[PDB]
């Protein structure tokens, strides 16, 4: 008796993020943005206007010393192209003080997998020069270290400040008919419990963890949640172990967007009409233990209704989505036994299923792509409630091992007590007067015959 | 109210074991769901229950078998390579691990598996059965498709489940056996993509360009059963 | 004797393909296509 | 048990009498001693005595597992009456041991 045996899907994208489309934003403090070059030109082309220029240009090899005309921001211009290395692709880094200021040229930089990224930190721009594995990480220092607005034109990647090592990796490399009979016939019976039972139990389950800054949840979902708790049933204390857990869920998912700032949601589980409320009961009453392998269980209930609300959100930018409306009812139906299978030991568990019913009003979402959402959210399902009590009557009808007040010796019972005697005064009464009833000649004739031990006692 | 009732005096049962194999033969399905309108937006495909019929004669008698295949405990990957409506990026992906089992649903008309609803013990003897992952070809108008090479998994010993739902219309009997996967090589690697090393039998080829896997199982049943 | 009860991981897929970023792609034929303008000025070039 | 929950014996409980007495023998660790064997019957009582999480019900007696039930004695009181024959060459001088 204890945790049930319920498993669930895993994390869905736990650290992997897809490569982003070409657009327009700053970079985030403590996040790494690596570049994933697609087709010749400009990667980044970051603007403050004040002093930074900077604009990543992709040169092909097994190009000679020729003055090509080159478009940046627009604007094109003459430069002269040339490679000292033709078996690698060389990553020029030009900055610049104003529009068409003086050319600052920065390498050679050299990679097998072409991966970069910029990144700055304690008010210092972090710029990799060198070739692998003899990278080096230069400082650019310049006043007006405020957030600039870069033009994306490739993929872009995410990756948090802890996994920095990892970047510095993805950068130098990247990614028949016989029975045998055990014993004789097993005596058992049948026997009906009526009891006193409440249900009682509390959803349990706060975030799991994805990538990016946090915005993204890989699995905001309910998880099964071991309880100790403490009922009076039948006006006898009980003690319980609640295992709370749902199976059948529909998982939606949610993509409103694909960038850190938007809301966008990898799995979603959503309550169903087909959906099921598993709870588990685990008593050290001898009353409930017993119920195991019972026939047939009549659960005579009533109906709870279940609501839910707005949930905190832990994010660093932005607000968090609400949830506005919603209700579900409880419904009782039949219970399950389950029968969990080690080594030769059947080891049974007790499951007991909750019908949902949805109910108006609807559950909506702000800020998403769909309303009217049907069923209690994952993220909030209590709003309010800690317990949700359902008092109701019970029938147990189960096949109980045990015999009979039978099968035991049949000389076991308390030792009756034992009868007293005649008390020795009666005695002298009545054989003093016994005396008339007493023949002459015939007892003569019996104290002629001898007597002894044996002759004594014939009717005794 | 409180008070214990007997609905019927003393009821007979006895506990036997029943040996017998089980030869076992099935086919995967999934539910391949795409996205309308272009094709190469692969949102899930996910499996599908299996359901099959077969007569087998074991060790001379033969019964008809109702099969069924279910997975519980599905693992979730994505493969992004990008966010263009032309490249290629699956939303979700359906993988299995040693976390999740597989559930054979074997109806059968035979006595011993007829009386065994309330089980006491029972023990699988089973031979592990490799099952090299297959590949599977997409449904792209134009343009070279991802190829799914090698993921075999092995079928080991996960017990069993027989559990009989106690509803107020009829006792539901829902038998179904459990099933370890156990990770092997070759692991599954998918060409022109970044992303390889992954486990489990595939969700995108059903019958993995294969007919029926075998699965030459024994079972010693311990159940209760009436007698005189 | 049939289906059963005792299920896990009922999961369902998207359908609109996810959201776009622009990007000079061509569209496909026979699919009806919505723009949703960002900023204002030139929104979508269909030209051959 | 390791796995699953453990059985418990519960109840039992007797009465003790006696009915009888002789000479017995002794000893703790060197010394050797004429003791006093008192024999006792048992009677059955009213206490109930049954091994829960099975099928073992409706027995009296007094089961061999824990008959200590916490107390580190079990108290008798009375009292016995002895004539021991002394040799007295006279009618003095006594021996007591």
């Amino acid at each position: 008796w204890g945790p049930g045996e319920i498993n669930d899907s895993t994390t869905v994208g736990p650290l992997l993020d897809g490569p982003y489309q070409p657009t327009t934003f700053n970079p985030p403090v403590d996040y790494w943005m690596l570049l994933a070059p697609t087709t010749p030109g400009v990667i980044v082309e970051g603007t403050n206007n004040t002093d930074r220029w900077l604009a990543t240009i992709l040169i092909e090899p097994n190009v000679q010393s020729e003055n090509r005309t080159y478009t940046i921001f627009g604007i094109q211009e003459q430069l002269t192209v040339s490679n000292t290395s033709q078996d690698q692709w060389k990553f020029i880094d030009v900055v610049k003080t104003t529009a068409n200021g003086s050319i600052g040229q920065y390498g050679p930089l050299l990679s097998s997998p072409k991966l970069y990224a910029v990144m700055k930190h304690n008010e210092k721009l972090y710029t990799y020069e060198g070739q692998t594995p003899n990278a080096t990480t230069a400082h650019y220092s310049t006043t007006n270290y405020d957030s600039v607005n870069m033009t994306a034109f490739c993929d872009f990647y995410i990756i948090p400040r802890s996994e920095e090592s990892k970047c510095t990796e993805y950068i130098n490399n990247g990614l028949a008919n016989e029975d045998i009979v055990i014993s004789k016939t097993s005596l058992w019976k049948e026997m009906q419990y009526n009891r006193d039972i409440t249900i009682r139990f509390k959803f349990a389950n706060t975030i799991i963890k994805s990538g990016g800054l946090g915005y993204k949840w890989s699995e905001i979902s309910f998880k099964p949640a071991n309880y100790q708790y403490t009922y009076t049933r039948d006006g006898e204390e009980v003690t319980a172990h609640t295992t709370c857990s749902v199976n059948g869920m529909n998982d939606f998912s949610f993509n409103g967007g694909y960038l850190p700032t938007d809301f966008v949601v990898s799995k979603f589980e959503v309550i169903k009409e087909n959906s099921y409320v598993y709870i588990d009961y685990w008593d050290d009453s001898q009353a409930f233990r017993n119920v195991v392998y019972v026939r047939s269980l009549a659960a005579n209930l009533n109906s709870v209704m279940c609501t839910g609300g707005s949930y905190n959100f832990s994010l660093p930018v932005g607000q968090w989505p609400v949830l506005t409306g919603g209700a579900v009812s409880l419904h009782s139906a039949g219970v399950t036994l389950s029968t969990q299978f080690t080594d030769f030991v059947s080891l049974n568990s007790l499951r007991f299923r909750f019908r949902l019913a949805v109910e108006e009003p609807h559950f909506k979402l702000t800020r998403t792509r769909l309303d009217r959402l049907y069923g209690l959210p994952a993220a909030d399902p209590n709003n309010g409630k800690e317990y949700y009590e359902i008092a109701g009557r019970f029938s147990l009808i189960s096949l109980v091992p045990s015999n009979d007040d039978y099968q035991t010796p049949i000389a076991n019972s308390v030792t009756v007590r034992q009868d007293l005697e005649r008390q020795l005064g009666e005695l002298r009464e009545e054989f003093n007067a016994l005396s008339q009833e007493i023949a002459m000649s015939q007892l003569i004739d019996l104290a002629l015959l001898p007597l002894d031990m044996f002759s004594m006692f014939s009717g005794i």
